[PDB]
């Protein structure tokens, strides 16, 4: 079957695609009514198709586009040189560049981004022509199943002029508490974390210490996203001290952060000021931060966050994993990906809750206790439903959204609104 | 073929070998006529063996089979576990241990040692389980050659009591360009490396000016192993300035070394200060060298070894490889490792020219115009060829050296030498 031993790239169909979000509350803004994302189909001579997923603004399916044309004509075990042609045909690397992450994580390096969905592609490719799941092109897993936290918003009851959804809204200790005791009831998460930097400090501490009362057993984090002035952040530290697992990117950069740092009882972590690999000696030689978030569709795929993985075990950072509201293709990668990382152990972030449509065959991916199975089969485990990804495109074609942009969103409802920061 | 799409180990047979090596000098002593190498032939449920080799040292050969039992019911493809299981059946890590380096290089991990022969025989299974060369295992080739060094020593004519062999001695500047024409005229090679540490360093200086005079565009490099004093250092670097291409391990520690850089035109090198993943942290803090030489033999396999060039990338430091007496399935790895690696773009060492036996069949591995193509088979790409095999292990049972000890057989006839460092 396979001429000369080789199997190619044929060509990529890439499908955008929008589901159902809920009014989640961020320190910049408000989710908009559908999460965008895209859907890779990687088609080889061998007539086997690998599946990866990412985002989806304007100019990065664009730059997917000039990606998928590049790299036809080559083996998908050739993932080193397929990075390569990559870059080339974006024209090199580049910062500044907030697209699919809302203008909230600026840094990241454009080709990995790019790079991500075709490489998740590739390991599909090559654990279906080999028999192999994955993970076992990571290492093998040294986990059979991987936890996940539950991801708590402050939230509005509805979009305006929509039907609420059945969360209801959450605006004060007592709605996050009733949002975390219906999650954890639905998918039996042993960790909670809290997307802060949307009220007073002291009202987000008297949620998070909520939470400690209702489930005295929970690890916590709370994440504001840079909301805070380092002194600001410096009480809220101190203040909760014991009660958090980690505290994430309180404040902004990473001089901020190491200045946070130096007072914190508890470890801080990041999404924000490490997002990129140039930005690990940076932030190692400052102490600015004690965990590391990665995240495949921005650090560039599955194989460089084993190698993040392996740069946080030698400088020792602790490793988590950050996560975006995303679909079962992502999902298969993340627990492959957490599976076969031994220093991989908080549990991982995921916006799974919150959505309730998918692009993938269903049964793969059950979450019980928290955690979910790593699959065994040959691959990334899922695949494609034709009539869910057209249903899903569909959507995406009707709902007029073609950008991320919580803070474009907030001001279409509040004209004045800014997305100022730090706020506190 | 496969039950339970399974593969795992049945168990592992190591074969001691010794092959004939000339006397040469290094700052420690002079090689023993004997260099000495463990085989692992990997076996499977599925009837497939896996190769690697490593040292031959006894207290080694009792830990490789400590690791062999210790694994067996294990699938060849988790590697991760694999690692875990024998540091636990070592008893955990470990440093000041310098078995199979002659003490010259003594902060190695142990595990890392133990774990690599297995590791590389366990990718050679996986490539031959499923019909890719190791190499797409390591994100695939980047390159189909790759390009080695001449690894030129000072060297008596013939080890005592001994037919001379056909090289000559070599004890000046002279005599190190004629060895540097012959090994040249047979490999192709097209950089340099004098092993240095064992003339003053006026006499070393004028070996490579002759040997830039000899070959006017061969990039050079000079090694005395930690022989010179920072300050002596300084001034070799400073009279050799525009004449290496680096200067590996001039003086020992990693704060010498700092101080050397400091004023060293070209980049340090090394791999006697930087050996063991948690050295890096400091090696990078006090910027004591610019170049690390990889060594999978040491490192704890080929994918560490693609961890260590990820870190080298991110952290700004140069890529290169080391090497000790080494027969053909060292050298395929070393290949497979080096065609995989972006920025690994330094000539490889090897100690090749200085062996004439071996324990694959030939044809695999030929060195053209100073490189060696990457096998396109299936796994490793060299097979072992049993006549040799027990023929090696047949000199190593006779030959009665079991441990390499370049300066105790130094020692047998010159009874008052001291491995003194440094010297000048
Ligand atoms: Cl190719
Ligand atoms: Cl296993
Ligand atoms: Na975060
Ligand atoms: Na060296």
């Amino acid at each position: 079957s396979m001429a000369h031993n080789r199997i190619r790239i044929t060509g990529a169909r890439v499908t955008p695609v929008a589901f159902a979000d809920p009014p989640l509350l961020n320190t910049v803004g408000v989710h908009q009514p559908y999460a965008l994302r895209a859907v890779i189909q990687l088609d080889t001579d061998a007539g086997l198709t690998g599946l990866g997923e990412t985002y989806a603004d304007t100019v990065h399916l664009e730059r997917l586009q000039a990606a998928a044309h590049a790299i036809v004509g080559r083996s998908v075990f050739s993932t080193n040189v397929i990075r390569a042609l990559i870059s080339d045909a974006l024209g090199g690397d580049r910062t500044g560049d907030g697209s699919g992450l809302a203008g909230m994580i600026t840094s990241a390096s454009v080709v990995d981004r790019v790079f991500s969905p075709f490489e998740v592609a590739c390991l599909d490719v090559q654990g279906q022509v080999t028999g192999r799941p994955v993970s076992d092109l990571l290492g093998g897993a040294v986990r059979d199943a991987v936890p996940f936290s539950a991801y708590l918003f402050y939230k509005w009851a509805a979009h305006p002029g929509a039907e609420p959804d059945g969360w209801g809204a959450a605006l004060d200790p007592d709605g996050i508490v009733a949002q975390a005791r219906r999650m954890i009831d639905e998918y039996g998460f042993s960790a909670i974390k809290l997307k802060g930097g949307v009220f007073a400090p002291e009202e987000e501490m008297a949620a998070v210490e909520a939470l400690r009362a209702a489930f005295p057993d929970h690890p916590l984090r709370l994440d504001p996203n840079a909301a805070w002035t380092p002194q600001t952040s410096v009480k809220v530290a101190a203040g909760l001290e014991g009660v958090l697992e980690y505290l994430e990117d309180p404040t902004p950069g990473l001089d901020g952060m190491a200045e946070v740092a130096a007072q914190a009882p508890m470890p801080l972590a990041t999404n924000m000021c490490v997002v990129a690999f140039d930005q690990l000696p940076a932030a190692v030689a400052k102490n600015s931060v004690q965990v590391v978030l990665s995240d495949h569709h921005y650090w560039g795929g599955l194989q460089r966050s084993r190698l993040l993985a392996g740069i946080c075990d030698t400088f020792g950072l602790g490793l988590s994993m950050h996560s975006n509201s995303h679909l079962g293709i992502s999902l298969a990668a993340m627990v492959h990906l957490a599976a076969a990382t031994p220093n991989l152990t908080y549990a991982c972030d995921t916006h799974w809750p919150w959505r309730h449509e998918d692009v993938v065959a269903p049964g793969a991916l059950n979450f019980c206790d928290g955690e979910v199975q790593v699959p065994a089969t040959p691959g990334l485990g899922v695949e494609i439903d034709e009539d869910a990804l057209a249903a899903l495109h569909e959507q995406y074609l009707r709902c007029g959204i073609r950008d991320r942009d919580d803070t474009g969103y907030m001001r279409s409802i509040d004209p004045g609104f800014n997305a100022s920061g730090p706020r506190w």
